[PDB]
């Protein structure tokens, strides 16, 4: 059961970003971003994600200001983790 501010998928930033709670069930084979191969990446190891929003599982995106993100997901924004 996702947190009553979780990221749904007909957001329209979620639709833009193709934006999934659940990587395997992304694009992220399509789109190709840099940094790890693809099938490496989800929110856990991008720079957007905010350590020190949320709990668990569901933490903070600086993309989706005021929302949750799932650790597990990704979108098109994915952008390899400096730290
Ligand atoms: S920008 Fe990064 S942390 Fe935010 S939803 Fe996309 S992949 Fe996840």
């Amino acid at each position: 059961a996702a947190p009553a501010n979780a990221v749904t998928a007909d957001d329209p930033t979620a639709i833009a970003l193709k934006y999934n709670q659940d990587a395997t069930k992304s694009e992220r084979v399509a789109a190709a971003r840099p940094g790890l191969p693809p099938e490496e990446q989800h929110c856990a190891n991008c720079q957007f994600m905010q350590a020190n929003v949320g709990e668990g599982d569901w933490k903070g995106c600086q993309l989706f200001p005021g929302k949750l993100i799932n650790v597990n997901g990704w979108c098109a924004s994915w952008t390899l983790k400096a730290g």
